[PDB]
């Protein structure tokens, strides 16, 4: 129906989750879901949807920057009536409140871009995600004992950034980490009416330069995609 | 000993309430406080210390827009040990999800100041509250019946704006109301560690131009206040 | 009659002095009129009218920074008929050209505000006094021997400046010192068609850490007001 | 090796062509190039070498937006010695000096982004090709008996514009049509000392509405492919 | 001496009138001054030094535009020791307050030019000229029976204008008349600490669409010639 | 027929050499030009049509700095039919890839200037020059045996600079040298759908300090000249 997206209308149910890779979508569909169906691939940006503990729960790929993130959600939002996108994903550290494996809630996304000084005649919007999911991510993370650091993210649109030397006065104002989406996503779904939420977990360290093994990657993230399905139940 | 505040060092609690309006201020002191004091009245802007249900308060006044609200802010995080900041106030509503009487949280506080953008390496600060302060406004007000609303804020450097015409805008992408000074407190404790949330009550109607009697300002604020207190209990 | 101001129509007269602290306004009402009656209170900000060497004087205080001093100032114009604006108070001198007690006259007001912007198509407005009031300031200065510092100053909206590596910058460009409201009500008499000017009075320099005493402090500001009251006869 | 290719060093040939879409690379592979391999697919972002005339190129996807096109490009640069990137895609034209089935080449790319401003000290940048490979496209396109059309292109963050307001002052401006990309090759190719350059293919006219079926965007798009084939061989 | 001003050091008076047109510049000396040499002639702009009313008196254009006034007025004050510079030209008037022939005095330069907020911190410089300069105007004008008009101007970088829809709210906002040069004059004087004020003659109405003729322009501009020089005795 | 320009309409060519000082514009008529007539003289910018090897041209000057170079360009472009604009000139080189006496063909002009920014709706505009004239410039260097150089140029406001410590940067990403006219020629020719082109001559390196005698400036820019007007023929 979509330039982006081949699903048919209805394919979706109202609540997604969202990652930037969708090879790592197709992961959750095989190992966490069951039923799962391939609803959309265009450009390789895989979606499924199928059932966690008896519950539908859609997947949605949305690529890297907040540009390639906004396209998907506003379609999602506007044509296949979703109603509450949960994005997970991986994210650079630049706090000492946060080390390797912790997951993150991004009460707010600060950003470099100039999408939102578009959208927002030319003031600072500040874009901030649904609180209802938000105080749902935060009791299912004590129900399952997870150590939940909560505070804002950097989403640039820079990976190999100009600015390193700026990490310590964003760490200051309560920045945790550094993505590339989070600005884009609580924007959509600001615009269009819709709930999201973000969670990220620390893959690498950008202060330390140290990083998570291969093997290790999969593991928090599962932590992860867990602590994201369990709060779609 | 700052130029703004002329109390004593361990004369403020580690937690203040904070209103614009000194006389609100003064108002809360003598109808809510036990043996209240005041304690600070530089340029006619008053604080106090008493107690409610047994337990240590403090009241302080901040005066109108950002720029004077940073400097009160500043001084009671520094020089004054303030911890929490719990900051009630008036406000222009602008969303048809609000009424006059509701309560707001701001999850987040836009702005068309240009201080953040001076704080923050000329990005997008997102201006957000300290996410346990408002899980326990969230809670305190399910105790008590009240019906809060949840959203973000425009905190404008104008009482009389020259962009009404945008407020439709600012109500579409989630802003419920317009007030002055919520986006500096945000940006101030973020950048001095400390937890801070701003309350507040639909005094009027920007759009629709409904607007409360003098005595229902009384029993709505009052209202506010009861919120406020038994958070800080 | 307005939210900020409980004075009659009829109340101030057309000439009024300004002043950020609404106690120094007291000061002079009890100080340096005759006759003066309190005409304002509303949120602790006081204004009074009287009389000076027989001719009629109001006081009118504004708070701190741009958006509170607009406030007043827009309030007076509109509703209270003020035709003449003439605020005094301190600031902190950062060229080598002023020294402490020093009494400068601003024939322009810099700023780090965004408000001017908002106002003004996003170009650069050149906040400006009116003329006639800055020969009437040269004029009587001349008449008491005062030696009146005549430049630039820069109205921030910070008291606690990010930026204070560019004081010597903005000295260089003939700003004498820095405080917080001038640039507003420049811009707001200039938006209104009306006459403002402001001077203030060297209390501290920001560069050679010279600072007057508690007791110097209220001497100099003396030299100050009368300089006004007698530019208002 | 990187976060984003998976390639080994040394399998990317220095002549690249790149497009958003990973399916599209993949069926350039499969039907204009022999023994193409499959060379990396991190995220589902497939790149590919092979042999056209019996000379290396290699094909890499690069997502959509500016700030996915740069990860991409700035690791093909820098990890696997990329020279010359020749970038291919669809564009929505503005423009009546072009129409469906016309090929452009951006000789500039003009964009919404803060992305060039945050790299060029705040200035504007003007985002442009490598001359050198500007003058093969167009004897190439001339030996071919294509009618290129040459202009600047406008590199938007948004797919769903919010300033379709504007797109006849772009079109007077010289900017044919609208992409996502454009401006981010050219501004990653600057910086890291490489040969960029961009054609895209009328696809649909944001102004008027024509719009090619899926038949005549395969057909149109292969005369593309051809072109940038012909010129790296 | 420098690549724009072929005078010898010394050959320039400590006050010197600026002219935007060498033209113009030759025919004050021909028909105002004595003894006038051509000491610069570089680019075709002319310099010259002669005496009026036994003062000696310079002469320099500068060009059409803030970049080129600026240029010419760097080196007269760091390479040829000028102190006072007296800047004459023609402007568009936008304001009801002034009409054709008459002379307004720039108490202040507002710009849509960036080169201020490159000069100052990214922050609004308030370019004003220097008191004294303007209150030897002033009583210049008065002995000599000058209706002087004070006020803002705006200096453009545009003759050729894209916001003609503004021109009320600048007059507004106490702008008198549109030029191109007055806010560079200004804010490269206070760089170098040097005294400088422009007078223009309103010589076309942009709102009335009044228009001087041939004739009339000369002999309006005469009586502004008269006054700087009178002012310069 | 206009402000600036005294010609008659017929006296220019479609073709036009542009240069900022007029007296070049003189000595080019003189010493290349066969039958040239001066045809404008207003401000002393002077302007000529001849021939050269039996071809008609038209030279004229422009002044310096972009606002000035659009004012010219705009009246020939709209009033005087003129078609095809070569603007020639001196740079200060930043980049090692160029030395004393190289010639630069600017397929893109950055700048400074707000200019772009107002034309454009605040956007990046990439300021471009005409592809066929560039390809001309290219063939017709390679036919004189001349190794033109080719990259962007820095349009700045400021001959004396503040941002000296940028130049490397600006080098990094193609910029050979600075100048002060080639955007606003290029979007003046833009806005206006004509064809336009700089080239400039390195007459001082602004990293090494270098810089050429007097005769050494007027030998290197004949070579410029000869290349300009062969390009014509
Ligand atoms: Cl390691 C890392 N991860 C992410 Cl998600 C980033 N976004 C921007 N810079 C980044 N670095
Ligand atoms: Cl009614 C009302 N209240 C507040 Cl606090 C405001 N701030 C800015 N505009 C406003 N209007
Ligand atoms: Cl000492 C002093 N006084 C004032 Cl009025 C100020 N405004 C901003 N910084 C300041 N410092
Ligand atoms: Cl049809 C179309 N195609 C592309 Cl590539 C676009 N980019 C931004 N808007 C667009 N519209
Ligand atoms: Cl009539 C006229 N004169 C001048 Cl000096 C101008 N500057 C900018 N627009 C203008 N119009
Ligand atoms: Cl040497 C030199 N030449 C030119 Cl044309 C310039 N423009 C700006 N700075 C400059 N320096
Ligand atoms: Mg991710
Ligand atoms: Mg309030
Ligand atoms: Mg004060
Ligand atoms: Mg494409
Ligand atoms: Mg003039
Ligand atoms: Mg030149």
């Amino acid at each position: 129906m979509t330039p982006h997206i081949n699903a048919k209308i209805g394919d979706f149910y109202p609540q997604c989750l969202l990652c930037g890779d969708p090879l790592r979508v197709s992961y959750i569909a095989k190992k966490f879901l069951q039923d799962a169906k391939e609803i959309t691939n265009v450009r390789n940006m895989l979606g499924f949807s199928g059932k966690y503990k008896g519950r539908g729960i859609s997947l949605m790929g949305h690529g890297m920057g907040i540009a390639s993130c906004t396209i998907y959600v506003t379609e999602l939002i506007k044509t296949y009536q979703v109603k509450e996108l949960l994005r997970i994903g991986t994210c650079g550290a630049i706090s000492p409140k946060v080390g390797l494996k912790d997951i993150i809630m991004a009460t707010g996304a600060s950003t470099d871009s100039k999408t939102n000084r578009v959208r927002f005649l030319n003031h600072d919007l500040s874009a901030t995600p649904d609180f209802e999911l938000s105080l749902r991510a935060y009791q299912t993370a004590k129900r399952l004992g997870i150590d939940l650091k909560v505070g804002n993210v950097f989403s640039s649109d820079f990976f190999y950034s100009f600015e390193t030397h700026a990490f310590d006065l964003m760490a200051k104002y309560n920045h945790l980490a550094i993505e590339m989406e989070a600005a884009g996503l609580y924007a959509t779904a600001m615009e269009l009416n819709a709930k999201a939420l973000c969670l990220c977990s620390v893959s690498d360290h950008l202060i330390t330069k140290e990083a998570l093994s291969p093997k290790e990657r999969v593991e928090s993230f599962d932590n992860m995609i867990i602590l994201a399905l369990e709060m779609m139940s």
